[PDB]
């Protein structure tokens, strides 16, 4: 599923993201945009280290959850890397929380860092009655 902005943002609320360890819905919509494009489906093969991210955050296999084929890689969200293709992103939110839990929160993301922290993001949720 591709999601359409005002509709995810909602559906995120619903999920309880909203200000979860004081991250904003708009600071994930953000995080979702640059990901996969809010696309549920989205999957990038890194051939670098066999790992993929997988859905509408690109989690990673190297550490969050197990897809069997990337070479000895761990599983924090202890969750199926398909789960992570669901068209529900509630397996998905659920391991975007697991993953912010730790010490860096969202910082995780490369792609925050660099196209959210710091910016105006007001855009993400204007609108949608969040
Ligand atoms: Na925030």
């Amino acid at each position: 599923k591709v999601f359409e902005r005002c509709e995810l943002a909602r559906t995120l609320k619903r999920l309880g993201m909203d200000g979860y360890r004081g991250i904003s819905l708009a600071n994930w919509m953000c995080l979702a945009k640059w990901e996969s494009g809010y696309n549920t489906r989205a999957t990038n093969y890194n051939a670098g280290d066999r790992s993929t991210d997988y859905g509408i955050f690109q989690i990673n296999s190297r550490y969050w959850c197990n897809d069997g084929k990337t070479p000895g890689a761990v599983n924090a969200c202890h969750l199926s890397c398909s789960a992570l293709l669901q068209d529900n992103i509630a397996d998905a939110v659920a391991c975007a929380k697991r993953v912010v839990r730790d010490p860096q929160g969202i910082r995780a993301w490369f792609a925050w860092r660099n196209r959210c922290q710091n910016r105006d993001v007001r855009q993400y949720v204007q609108g949608c009655g969040v």
